[PDB]
């Protein structure tokens, strides 16, 4: 399993396809689901008032260097993040640090 089954590089910057589990000990990257073509990431926040969304977007902010927003899936689990501003390459090479 790669991480390039979770992105694809738009105009705009890097979707990066994520599949979240709230609740969780830590904030990080803990697999790859190679059906849905999402990487998996645990969020250390509750799924209420927003606060999952606003913790995913602030980790992924700070690993890339770059703005993060949520283009799809605000209210899903499956959620798509513009990193923008940002190259397939970079992401990758991040992703896998
Ligand atoms: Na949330």
């Amino acid at each position: 399993l790669y991480f390039q089954g979770s992105l694809r590089e738009t105009s705009e910057g890097v979707i990066l396809s994520v599949i979240v589990a709230p609740n969780a000990r830590e904030t990080k990257i803990v697999g790859i689901d190679g059906t849905r073509g999402r990487v998996k990431v645990n969020v250390a926040a509750p799924p209420v008032k927003g606060k999952a969304n606003k913790e995913l977007m602030k980790f992924f902010k700070k690993l890339f260097g770059a703005e993060v927003v949520i283009v799809r899936g605000e209210t899903s689990r499956e959620k798509d993040l513009l990193i923008k501003g940002i190259t397939k390459k970079e992401v990758i090479e991040k992703l896998e640090l």
